[PDB]
């Protein structure tokens, strides 16, 4: 089977240890205590459970005789054992991909990455707890924007006079991926470097995305900056505005924020994090009740040059339901009920 | 998406070679004899498969310097290609931890891991051949006991004026671990050298079971010894108590043993097992053809200090059916039917 | 768990730093156009996507004491992200197997491999693009082969005298490995190396195959050549002949071939490939237009001696369908449609 079968093992000078084996080794312990309103399904989803992340990966780079841009490749393995799901992980689930990489002009990668604007959402803007509300929180129709994705281009500029850079990126949809449709997106994003501060922009859109009876467009802009000061603050903050429209000329609009605060002294970091997603608007009229936040709270010790543990305290108020276009109850962030969370952790880097 | 995004990439040192990739290569070639009473099923289960147990997996030890009990961490791929099962498997899918050890304390490890029940049922009591019956073979309802479970901690205690020791553990349940219930469980071992033996017990008790209709309670008791003598004989035996209570008021008892003898000269063993379920117990009075039982033969050789071959003949004669509480049959080792096995084998460890 | 549960970890000697991890990096990015008479169905199917075949995989080899022959093993990955299919791939999911070899004898393999057959349909005969019409292609009941598969055993002779050498395998059916049936099969193939060419012939019988309401017998019979000559062309060419007996006394039979053209130069290959199934024949009579065709070119530079980038262009032309014994339609590939496909793509072996 394949492109090529096994003519790679059969033919070619095997280009032995010219590889690296990684991973991120991560446990997080977390108590979680719904407010559901079903005291039954409050006890299902809450509860103590032990949250794997760890991962294993593969990576390398190969100085081909005759081009000169340098090959490079990774294959990273998902998480293990996750809480809300099962244990074990493929290889490839995460960033996996081949490339190229040439001084003037950076590096393309083609595979499975992060988008430009999903890169931004996650780090710094998701972190700690800020995920269920800012990253895949959110009532809007259609597709805010991919996140981890297959089919993928996407080129990394170089840091043009040490302060500017640009990601860019296409892409097949998650229907397409399969066969199964012509959904795809584009999307960029740049940043400068500007004393203590980076300033943040991004874009993202999706075309194609068929969901509740109807093909949607969306489009997704985002602002933020960040800063790191001698004294051992430093912060991030942003905004992310969130357009759809369906083919049957409803149009919709969200938009929301994240912010944190951090300090750190000696091996101690403290961190204090809030993200919203303000009410919905669709065909002009906001609905009620459609808005999301969170809180979040966090000790962080820098145990080992290669690892850290942390405590984490969060409090997530979530929306009180939406109808999509096909009058069916939207899934949301929140359809499963507004939740507390306490946890411990670890990760470690080898 | 995650705790920590990539974080751990970004900023830690990558604590490089410092990891250790492990095998166990185990194929079995094993053909069944099936005597289920129905000649079309006899043929579909029975016949020759290759039972491919190898699995590769990936440990290490960190000593952190700001912590003083040694970080240890694993992750073990599942089965490649075992029979009745299609091919591939996942990283985590066997045991799948992190933890920290002392030597004054011992060692905990939290994840995925096996029960200290499981530990003692599995080995010795579960070899050769006899895991059908005595591992997840039984009749009760509820759950008598987890095996290797994920959302579980883990206390493994030193081995105390070089005599005593002890194993205990407590976490989610098979539905809690997705969400989906309430359901959670402990247990502890405890084991004596005296002599040339050691004497085993253990307990598991589960809590929020739900099937059939109803909640269970499940406590589980077992008492057991194993020898080695210097003429080359050695031994197992064990007696397993279980109990269990639903929410309608109905009380089930079942007990079960197990034993195996060994010879072992200069390359070779040679070993008997035999392993029994007694019928079952509901509500007082005693249900008939419950029981389940089996006889195995086997012979292996030291093929090298790294590896053994073995063959293996067995015969299995399971209980002929029963309802659980809601007048359904339940399913047990038994309902595909009696069989007999002949196999050989080969295991090896890198 | 399992036929020894962990004693080979807790009582062999760790036969440590025995193992080699490899992989095969592979990237195609292919973009097809659809005409099957559907245009949804064209911009499903259509479009453009990354066809990620890249694999880990591990092996060793080990000299045991106490036993002549050396032990082998290996376990290969799956695709990380092939194209139509989702990500992550689990590790077992290719060749995977123990086995053991002697100069004497050649070696023999127990596990996950490719029949006799099937390795010299997939090489040369599927390169480039040809696969869909001569790999899986095809009109006939039953199971005209078996490609990879689990449940084999595998003997392959050595070189005698410098130019014969026979592959052959038997092993358990798709179903039988799931305890769900009995089929099997047989097969055999053969080389004979000639100043430069090479001649193959093979065979492959699966009996007890259940699909379309009947039990189907399958013998596959297989002629080739390779000729390669220092001037820099080589070549291929098979007739593959696929006769099917039904359990209601139905018949079939299918012909085909496929064929290849190259020349080499520096750092070059060009090459042209055509294979065909001709119309199907069942019970005498002729079905028309159930034949399929493909045309196919292809260049390709070698990069490095350890990896090579290419591109490539082809043309399937399938049939217009097929009732099966059922009066169902028989999935064939041409099923989703005729469609032309562009690509390029890069290969490296570590
Ligand atoms: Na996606
Ligand atoms: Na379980
Ligand atoms: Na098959």
């Amino acid at each position: 089977d394949g492109a090529n079968s096994d003519a790679a093992k059969e033919y070619l000078t095997k280009d032995s240890f010219s590889y690296e084996v990684y991973g991120i080794i991560a446990m997080q312990a977390a108590y979680r205590d719904y407010d559901s309103g079903d005291a039954k399904q409050d006890d299902n989803l809450g509860g103590m459970q032990l949250n794997n992340e760890s991962r294993i990966g593969f990576r390398g780079k190969k100085q081909f005789a005759n081009f000169e841009p340098t090959f490079i490749w990774q294959i990273e393995g998902g998480y293990v054992d996750p809480s809300f799901g099962g244990e074990g992980a493929g290889l490839g689930e995460r960033d996996t991909f081949v490339g190229f990489e040439s001084a003037s002009w950076g590096q393309v990668r083609l595979g499975r990455v992060l988008t430009p604007m999903y890169e931004l959402v996650d780090w710094p803007a998701s972190n700690p707890g800020l995920g269920d509300v800012y990253d895949w929180g959110g009532a809007i129709g259609g597709a805010k924007y991919q996140d981890r994705q297959s089919n993928t281009i996407r080129w990394d500029s170089p840091m043009y006079a040490d302060k500017f850079s640009i990601d860019a990126a296409v892409g097949a949809g998650d229907k397409a991926g399969l066969g199964a449709g012509d959904d795809y997106w584009g999307g960029i994003a740049a940043h400068y470097k500007l004393g203590p501060l980076q300033l943040d922009a991004a874009y993202e859109g999706n075309r194609n995305i068929e969901a509740e009876g109807q093909t949607w467009e969306n489009n997704t802009y985002l602002v933020g900056v960040q800063g790191w000061f001698e004294n051992g603050i430093s912060f991030f903050a942003q905004y992310k505005y969130m357009e759809a429209d369906a083919s049957n000329g409803v149009n919709e609009k969200q938009d929301a924020m994240s912010a944190g605060l951090m300090y750190t002294t000696g091996d101690w970091q403290y961190k204090l994090g809030y993200a919203a997603n303000f009410d919905l608007e669709r065909d002009g009229k906001t609905l009620s009740n459609t808005s999301d936040d969170v809180v979040s709270a966090q000790i962080m010790y820098f145990v080992d040059p290669s690892a850290v543990l942390y405590a984490r305290a969060r409090m997530n108020d979530f929306n009180e339901g939406l109808d999509g276009l096909d009058d069916a109850a939207r899934w949301t962030s929140g359809t499963n009920g507004d939740y507390n969370e306490y946890s411990v952790g670890v990760e470690y880097y080898f």
